Order: C-alpha cells, then structure tokens, then sequence
C-alpha cells in the first residue's frame, strides 16, 4: 500500500544508490513495486548519472499494482520501472493482477537513460487492459544492450514486448504470450529498429506475432546480427555483411555482400559474390560467382566459373564452364577449354567459335 | 522424509494455489522434492486449470529423493514434478543422490498440461539408473513453450533431456552430460517433434548425443525455426521457409523455399529460388536462379540468369549468360547478347544460332 515497494535512487544533486542486491521481495498493492531511478539524469539532454550502477534483483513478486490512493499526483502503476541505472540484472519476476483496470499503461518499463539491463524469467499475468507488457526505450549509447529472455505473458499487454527508439543492441529470446483475453491486442513483439536479435517466439490471440520495423512475422522468426558463421570450425575474416557456412579451414568472406558455402581454402573479397562447392578458389572482382570448382579465380566484374579447374576468368561478364587450365580475358564471353581456350560464345558481337569443328547433323551414339 | 517437500496445488473442485515464490529450499529424502499440480486438470480431455499460474522457484536443493517409506502407494520419486501449471520459472536447481536405485523413472518431469515452463541452471548428479533426466510432454496448445538451458547431467538419465509428444515449441540450449557411469545410456538429448530449437550440446559416454525425430547427431547441432536472417541489418518480408544472408537493405524472400544471399535491393517471390551476388534483381517465377547479376529479372518457370545485366529471362527453362540488355522468351534455350540477342543454344530443337558468324579453326591469340 505504498508508492514504491522498493525504491532505489537519488534526488538531483546527490549520488544514486549503487551496488544494491534484492534477494527476494513481495510487493502487495504498491504503485510501482520496484522503482529504480536517478532524478536529474533521465532527460536525453541531461548528463548520464556517474553513480547509478549495479542492481541485481531476483525472485521479485508484484501483486495488484495500482494507484487507488493517488500517490505522486496519480503516477501510473508499474510492476517494474527502471531509469538512469547502468547494469540492472533481473531474474525471476512474477507480476500478477486480478483487476485489468488498475494498471493501464506499461507493466515493466526500461527507459530514461537506463542502459545495459537484463531481464530473464518473467511471468506477467492479468494485465489485459495495459498498452505494453514490457516497454524499452534507449539512450542511444555506445556499448549499450538490453537482454530480454524467457518471458511469458498471460493476457498482459496489447504490445507484449515493445522496443522503442534509441536502441541498437537488443536480444529478445523465448517470449511467449496469450492474447485471447486482451482488450484489442496488437503484437506479441514489436520493434522500431530494423536489426533486433530475436528467436523463440510463441503466441496465441495476438493478430501479429512479431512486428519488426513495420514488417510482420507470424510464422516464426530467427534474426542474428554481425558476421555469421555456421558448421565451420575455423575461418579467416568474415565481414559483418558476409558469411561462411558448411566449410573447412582457410576460407574468408572479407567484404560487404560476400559469402562462402561448402568449400575449402577459398576466399572472396568480391563485393556481391558467392563461392560454393569449391576448393582453393578466389573471387576478387565484383558480382563474382564460383561454383563446384578447384583452383578457380574470378578477378573482374561479373566474371564467373562453374565446374572449372585451375582456371581464371578475368573478363568483364566473362563466364568459364566445364574447363581445365584456361585463362580468359574477353568481354561478354562464355568460354570453355582444356589447357587452351577451345570454344567461345561471344555475346558482345554474336560470334560462336570452336578451335576444331562446328557441325550440325550430330547424334550421341 | 515427507512425500512432497514443497507441494503447490489444489484438489479437484478447488482453485489451485497461484503466484507463489520459492526463494531457496532444501529438500532431504522426500519422495517428490518439489511437486506442483492441480488434480482434475491433468488429463488431455479435462478442462485446463484457470487458476494454476505463476510459480517462480529458485536455488532449489533436492537430496536423495526416494520412496523407502511407501508414501502415496509407492509413487515414483522426483527431484521436480510439474503438472497443470502455466508459467513456472525454475532457476538454479541441484539434485543430488548417492544411491542410483532410489529413483529409477524420471528425475524432472514437466507433463500433464503443464505449459510455458522454463528451466535454467540445473545440475543433476548421481541418478545413474533412471530412465530420464528431464522428461517433457506437451498438451498440445497454441502459445505454449518449454525452455531448457544451462543444464549439466552427471551420470543422470539414460535419456538426459527427453521431449515427448504434443510439444511444438521447444528451446534446448547448452546441455552437457557425462554418461560413462550410467546403466545403458541412450542419448543426451532426444526429441519426438522434428523441429526443436537446439544448440550447445556436449557429452561423453552417451552413444548418441542428439536424437531428433529418429535422426542422430553426434558431432554438434544448431537448429533454428522460422524465417531466418543473418549478417543483414534490414530487409523486407522473409517467409518462414526462406532466408536472407550477407545482404544490404531492400531484399525479400517472400515465399516457401526462396532465398537471397550476398545481394542488394533484390527480391524473390519465386517458389524454389535463389538470388546470390546480385543487385536490383527479381525472381518471380518458380525454379529461378539469379547469380552475379545487376537489374536481372527471371519471371518464368526454370528461367535463370548468370553474369547478366539489365536483362530478363522469360522463357520456360530459359537461361541467360554473360549478357547486357536482352529480353528472352524461348523455351529450353540458353541465350546471350548485348542490347539484342546475339547467340542461342536451342535444347528443344538442337539448333545453334549466332547473329554474326559460326566458325571452327579458331585460336585465341
């Protein structure tokens, strides 16, 4: 029956409380069950608090948060409100109400310069007329992060987990929600930024499961950021807009939009490129394709090789097929050969050339 | 020396206990150390409990669970048994025994309409003659989830972590196990459903590490569900059977079996398709391939382009190679050109055509 159940803070012109541990608490009909803040250090244009740091809070219970008594000029209720603080770790939180009209804005807020906060093991039940279950707004700062995992929402929040502006680093994993009893539910998960890391969403009764910068995903989502590598035990450099998969050692994909699949000792520094099913191959131009090849090099714009060995395509839009030991240089040509160029399809001039013969009336027996 | 150490429940015709917090407990030689249930709400054909919700339980100790005394008609022992309840969050659980014959069925069970449960930070030691370490059976319900993470098993369970029927949403991460001292171990992890989310498995002494719907994985596994995106900071729509990787903005893979790699502003709505190493390209047919191309469109079944610019392949099995500025329409043709079609390999009729000349006796110097 208080305003704050546990408040951790400071007034302006004072240092905030720091290195505080909550090892279990029960808050019954408070306004803001857990309320961590530092007055004077919330505005985007204020200095960051140099003192608001380190809160570890666990096994937190919040029951029927409300403001029937009118505390703090009818401040809106919260199960949890974090602001200003760096390094808040919340584990095992249950918020429960039996009256949907008591709390109507946000059940859990992480906002107002709060940074590097982590929520894990959360059950929110009964808040069926609140706009937001969890609502996070960032600050927007280097080295920031917000981690939300293992959350389940039972008719709690038109937006179950909402991420607002100013947040570049978010991890949202294993969120589930029931929205059937909610007054006009919108989405289990919603994000303003286009690059959240997301996996393990499950819901019923929300019209949209995930809304990521305006795009809906209702059938499951896995999103990861940065350089990506899978089923490859070691590799050289991978650009943040690149990847290596299903490969053995010695591969690299060192520029924007370059990638290696199913290969050994193969490297691409070619912007817009793919190497697949190959060994000891290298793409160094742009728009390069190397497939099913051995010791193949593509080193000019749009150069490519398919089923080629010990060969180099160095022409503009120059493709080598089904070859061994040839180096080609022509523009808009498809070539094949064996130790020397033996045929050409010349797209530039409309010529077809064989080293030996060109014949019709053939059969294959 | 009790039947239940802590029991949280209700009898039939009563509401179950709700919003209960266990902030550390030690259970010594009980039958079921932690036993959460709601009689009358366990059968598949019973109503779901409307009251069994919210349990957060942490730092739980269970020692030598057994039924030497014969409680409850020789009910089988458990470190933890969850049934009926929604939203059970378990963090930091250690179960320990020095007598393998006391508990022989399942160490931890999540079954009988239990839903949206989460287990994290579990150590089970000494249960070397039990069939299952953790055994989960689902209900099978929309918006359900079971999350199991950071578990280590020391000679505990022929099946370390087993997922049974009725579970569509499972996350199993960071499970490790020693099976050397187990009486006939089978698998560290086992799954009935074909789509578990799994990563971070490590074992010794289990003949199989992971068995996923009957298929064994003994050398590491990472499985994710839904639309997939990596090393791409933003994108348009990705179908749940699609992906975008290593790409920049403006890409989409909007239908079953469509994908974009290493590209910019390129979109596929083509069922069974791939765009790689390309820009401003679009696949709209079926069985479409676009590689290393710029402003390329494939809009008919089996149409494809490789090393092509400002070109459209609109024929049935029509492939364009090494070209600029051509639109082709023929069936079973390979084409090349530069502002006009300049050559054709006609697989349908066995014709080869050049705009200019076709010659043999050529050399490339």
């Amino acid at each position: 029956g208080c305003y704050g159940g546990i408040e951790i803070k400071a007034h302006g012109d004072a240092p905030a409380a720091y290195n505080i541990s909550i090892n279990g608490h029960m808050s019954v009909e408070d306004v803001r069950s857990y309320n961590f803040r530092h007055i004077g250090h919330h505005a985007a244009t204020a200095p960051q608090s140099v003192s608001a740091k380190n809160i570890v809070a666990s096994n937190l219970v919040s029951i029927r948060p409300n403001n029937k008594r009118g505390f703090q000029d009818n401040a809106t209720p919260r199960v949890l409100a974090v602001s200003a603080y760096y390094g808040v770790v919340i584990n095992g939180l249950t918020g429960y109400t039996d009256d949907p009209n008591l709390l109507t804005e946000t059940v859990v807020s992480v906002q107002f310069r709060a940074r590097n906060c982590s929520l894990n093991g959360v059950v929110l039940t009964g808040f069926s007329n609140s706009e937001n279950g969890i609502y996070v707004i960032g600050g927007s700062r280097g080295g920031d992060a917000v981690n939300i995992s293992n959350v389940t929402l039972n008719n709690s929040g038109r937006y179950g987990v909402s991420i607002g502006s100013g947040i570049e680093n978010v991890s949202i994993t294993n969120i589930s929600g029931i929205g059937d009893g909610i007054n006009s539910p919108v989405a289990l998960v919603s994000t303003i930024n286009s690059n959240p890391e997301i996996s393990g969403l499950s819901s019923i009764g929300y019209p949209t499961v995930a809304r990521v910068a305006g795009t809906d995903y209702n059938d499951g989502l896995t999103l990861f950021n940065g350089a990506f590598r899978a089923s490859t035990t070691s590799s050289g450099k991978i650009h943040s807009e690149g990847f290596i998969m299903g490969s053995t050692s010695g591969c690299e994909a060192s520029v924007s939009k370059s990638g290696v699949l199913t290969s050994s000792s193969s490297k691409t520094s070619s912007e817009r490129s793919l190497i697949a099913g190959s060994s000891t191959s290298e793409a160094k131009g742009t728009y390069n394709t190397i497939l099913g090849s051995l010791g193949a090099v593509a080193d000019e714009q749009f150069a490519a090789l398919i089923s080629a060995s010990q060969s180099r395509a160095s022409g503009n839009h120059n493709l080598i097929l089904s070859s061994y030991g040839i180096n080609t240089t022509g523009s808009y040509k498809v070539n094949g050969g064996f130790e020397k160029i033996n045929w050409e399809l010349d797209s530039l001039n409309g010529r077809i050339k064989a080293r030996d013969t060109v014949t019709g009336g053939n059969t294959w027996s």
